[PDB]
């Protein structure tokens, strides 16, 4: 566990669009 963790943590779930869950 370390900082370094976090930053890969949203590169690889990362998320462009922030309009979604709906319809």
């Amino acid at each position: 566990e370390t900082s370094e963790e976090r930053a890969a943590r949203l590169a690889k779930m990362s998320a462009y669009a922030a309009q979604r869950l709906a319809n």
